[PDB]
């Protein structure tokens, strides 16, 4: 495994617009992708610049209580402080029992768990989250990445007319990360486009029994990710993802996913 | 793969009813079940018969943006007119860079896009939706085969005690195709019936990992479909299935799935 | 199989708390645990204790109509009376047809039909639920075993400071059965562990394509359920259970899950 030593701060971008970032005033809402092999270690010390007490938490890898990101654990971060937190993972190993322990390997997600309340309400509200994807050997990799949190009734806590528009190449491999967040419910649904319902997207094997499918529920704290190939028997265009919830569609959780020509330019029709 | 050419007439059937037909005056909520078998195409005309605009919008099958049944994408119907819309599908195949690109099989379904918003929010909402199943070869086929639409607070748009009733004979092979829509969220339950998780409802292969389970989430634009014996283990007489919802099924999301005699004759205790 | 014959008796508990037990006086909410083997039957003697008609009604084994707890089908129970409910199960057998009929085994659960409403909702909302285990030949077993119901706004009813906490020792196999009930929508999240999607939570084969996961969706009706191992890779401490819908877990749905040490004593940091 590689251990990985980072810095990361947390600031405050706008008027209730807080984020994560890799350097001082380059932080983003989602926050960065981080990226991790199944048995490699991550090392952040998040650097709280805000007047504000938050933290970071993630899902899925190995952290001991003491990197829980928690008040309870004494685990948040006060202001203009920083604290080591430290992640692990692992790649699937055989139990005395006989059981298979799995591997760490998913699309997961960090965020705030201290700001507001105990769970981090404030934050995550205000844009505290961010990607994390672990990787097992042989994954394919992207050419293309996008985050796409559905929080609340914000994409990416985008004004309403403002949801992202996120840009491929017809037949290049494009990554999506979703993730849920807030109080509300959600699904998610790219026009064009499928992948199976497993955790990379694309069939393990001739028995992967996982259904195609275009939607997924997208709900709080829930995250997955897949890879489509942009266009792939559709051709180029600007093609929609939203939330198929009508009165959240209409409200304004819907984006463009723009499938440019093969050579960057713009499709005709467009 | 075979190429069919059909009509499909858009229609108000009713006071806050549209529907689709496939011939005129035969308009039924929900609209007719498009099967398919993958590798096959559907060029459909839409006849708008209505003075509303309005189109037809597949899940899950191949189109390009001139058939996606949006406004942006200057695919809608205008009253009285019709618009062809080319759907294709493909078997499983492998990419140059050694992934499967998979075969469109699976429970989909198509809808309006247009009326009243750009997510077609009315035109959902009055019932313009319907089935769009596409098979992998080799799959078993149904003697009975049923559509359950939970669009908002409705089965399949039926007034509150007007829940549809499905019958089928004890033993028979018995398709469940399951929609949601709307701006709620549902789980979809059958008594004395289950299925496997998984595309068909049915086990692949002995390595098929799928959970067995009688309830799944159905929320808006979601789509999946199974099949299952009739009163296999359980016996024939009136088996309800509701949404789970306590608040819904009270508010009358339940009705009867009536599993008659192998002859076809009514169970004695009903 | 085998078959077994028990007694359960439904109570009220207290002002608004009723609930299933195996002794007079015994009832508790979660209701018990009932643990089946693919073959097995359940004979159920249901004592109705109460001033109330409910009943007792599963999820996926195999009952017949007179078995389903319902008003329509005859299957309620009066006040002070019994009624006996049969509930079979099966091993996978090999159709006719050459299809699979999958084995009965699952993560399910069992609840009132008929108390104040033909869907049991004054049964369900005050109490009368519990897990239903039927496992596979081979399944490994828990040291420890955690029902969590997320029932409306409540965890296994209790009122919002006294969600449920549950314990185990570092390095103990633990089994967590999860159910959802009522009219809301939520997701189940565990920190600092994590299952495969799957019916046991552990990879069945090399072919086993199902994410890991640490939260889940669980809405009215739905169950799930997995094992993990106490503290694996993570270490002892004060490990949050939690809906991570950010209002509901605001308002006291979380808890916790206590790993202490190996030898049973408290974690230093606690
Ligand atoms: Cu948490
Ligand atoms: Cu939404
Ligand atoms: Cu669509
Ligand atoms: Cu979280
Ligand atoms: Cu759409
Ligand atoms: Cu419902
Ligand atoms: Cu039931
Ligand atoms: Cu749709
Ligand atoms: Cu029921
Ligand atoms: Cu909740
Ligand atoms: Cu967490
Ligand atoms: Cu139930
Ligand atoms: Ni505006
Ligand atoms: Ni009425
Ligand atoms: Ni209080």
């Amino acid at each position: 495994g590689t251990t990985r030593r980072i810095t990361m701060y947390a600031e405050k971008i706008s008027d209730e617009l807080y984020g994560y970032g890799l350097a001082p005033g380059g932080a983003t809402v989602p926050g960065p992708v981080l990226e991790m092999w199944e048995g490699d270690t991550l090392e952040i010390d998040l650097v709280n610049t805000t007047d504000r007490v938050l933290s970071l938490h993630p899902h899925g890898v190995d952290y001991d209580v003491n990197s829980d990101g928690t008040l309870m654990n004494g685990s948040a971060v006060m202001p203009g402080q920083t604290r080591r937190y430290t992640w692990r993972s692992h790649v699937g190993y055989r139990r005395a029992d006989g059981s298979w322990a799995e591997g760490t390997a998913g699309y997961w997600h960090y965020h705030d768990h201290a700001m507001g309340t105990e769970h981090g309400t404030e934050g995550v509200l205000k844009g505290l989250y961010g990607a994390l994807v672990v990787r097992r050997q042989g994954d394919l990799l992207p050419k293309r990445q996008f985050t796409v949190v559905f929080n609340d009734m914000m994409i990416n806590n985008r004004a309403h007319h403002d949801a992202p528009t996120f840009e491929a190449n017809l037949g290049e491999r494009v990554e999506w990360i979703a993730i849920g967040h807030g109080s509300n419910f959600h699904t998610f649904h790219l026009h064009g486009h499928r992948w199976l319902d497993n955790r990379t997207g694309m069939r393990t094997s001739e028995y992967d029994p996982s259904p195609l499918i275009d939607i997924k529920d997208l709900n709080p704290g829930v995250s997955f990710g897949f890879q489509v190939i942009a266009g792939e028997g559709v051709g180029p265009g600007m093609w929609m993802y939203h939330c198929h919830v009508q009165n959240h569609s209409d409200m304004g959780m819907a984006g463009m996913f723009l499938v440019r020509n093969a050579d960057g330019t713009m499709p005709a029709g467009v």
